[PDB]
């Protein structure tokens, strides 16, 4: 009589590059969408040995990254002026599901997401 534990990480992303409205001199305007989910109420709720997602996205200087341990999935998804490169690392234990998948953001009508799965009923 053992437990089962399935974790699965999944980041969408995507931006659209179109001004769309006839600006005035100057007003390029930008898409972006980002949004990390993930289980933790079905594959048990409890750390192991590590256990932590940390997500990055646009540029560094900003005053704190994305994180996931005990909080709900994230989803912003609006129009500004940015464009940067974006990253998301993943822990469970030591060898079940980590990893950690790099991307970019600077593409007219960007469609690019990752979904990684995680198991570790056992070990």
């Amino acid at each position: 009589m053992v437990a089962t534990v399935k974790r699965t990480i999944r980041i969408k992303t995507q931006q659209h590059i179109l001004p769309e409205v006839p600006p005035v001199e100057n007003f390029p305007v930008r898409q972006w969408s980002i949004e990390i989910v993930l289980l933790d109420d079905e594959g048990k709720e409890i750390p192991a040995t590590i256990f932590d997602k940390v997500i990055y996205h646009l540029h560094p200087t900003f005053a704190n990254p994305n994180r996931t341990f005990t909080d709900p999935p994230f989803r912003i998804e609006e129009q500004g002026w940015g464009g940067f490169p974006l990253d998301i690392s993943v822990f469970l234990l030591e060898k079940a599901g980590e990893r950690k998948i790099p991307h970019d953001l600077n593409f007219l009508q960007e469609s690019y997401e990752v979904e990684h799965v995680i198991q570790i009923p056992l070990n």
